[PDB]
């Protein structure tokens, strides 16, 4: 009958100026209404922000626009006590503290096939990319970045596509950056150098050239930012796990506390 908050980001954390603060239950939550009320978010310069819901398990909270870097964010979940619907209790309260770090906003136009990195506005990195090719686009949207990995498989089946089927894969890459949760990520993919900043070849992903892809893995952090643009495809949708952003403030604000 008791069930346990987990916080993201991590206490004592830097992050990106698109970090979303995630509570996640890990029951569901019959009473969305009194979850809210147990979780008390504080932030230095203050700024107002709202909850939304992602699923039955985890809330998000987050500002109009981005953060201001070097705000100090603290973040209380005071659910010992408090029936969180149907006679589900906190097991714990819990805290977390993390700041935001630079502004970090990487454009991937696909009218230029360039993901061009800004850091607090500057230019610092122009990276010729191919993206979703036209029967597997990339969809558009702000996408939050989200973890990193040295080198994984990216595996189609994942998603309900088998691997052997024509959208299918089963793929090692390198410095993968991960966008979405839908499988989207930015990675080394030496086997498309020549497309890349000409042709769209990829099955979704941002694909870079390995030096490029490490330099995001080792500069990009949790928290930035991707906006796609001018793909043919549809917009990453907002409660894909990063794509918080693409729900606009109005219907965000409104909440589905139900």
């Amino acid at each position: 009958h008791l069930t346990m908050p987990y916080v993201m980001p991590g206490d004592g954390e830097v992050v990106g100026v698109g970090e979303p603060v995630a509570i996640r239950f890990d029951e569901n939550i019959a009473d969305r209404g009194a979850a809210e009320k147990a979780i008390k978010i504080t932030t230095n310069p203050p700024v107002e922000g709202a909850f939304y819901w992602l699923n039955n398990r985890e809330v998000r909270w987050r500002p109009e626009h981005f953060w201001k870097p070097g705000t100090a964010v603290d973040v209380a979940v005071n659910t010992y006590g408090v029936d969180l619907g149907e006679g589900m209790f906190g097991e714990d309260n819990v805290q977390t503290h993390f700041t935001i770090g630079d502004e970090v906003i990487a454009t991937a136009d696909d009218n230029t096939k360039i993901l061009t990195v800004r850091v607090n506005g500057e230019v610092v990195k122009s990276m010729p990319t191919s993206m979703g090719k036209d029967s597997t686009p990339t969809a558009n949207g702000i996408y939050i970045v989200g973890s990193r990995y040295k080198h994984i498989i990216m595996d189609s089946s994942t998603y309900g596509v088998p691997v052997n089927s024509p959208n299918g894969y089963r793929t090692d890459v390198d410095w993968a950056t991960q966008i979405s949760y839908s499988g989207v990520f930015v990675h080394s993919a030496p086997w498309s150098v020549g497309a890349q900043g000409h042709t769209n070849t990829s099955h979704g992903c941002l694909n870079v050239s390995p030096s490029n892809a490490q330099w995001f893995y080792d500069h990009v952090k949790r928290g930035d930012i991707v906006e796609v643009v001018n793909t043919v495809g549809g917009t990453l949708p907002g409660i894909d796990g990063l794509g918080d952003w693409n729900i606009p403030w109005d219907q965000w604000r409104a909440g589905n506390a139900k």
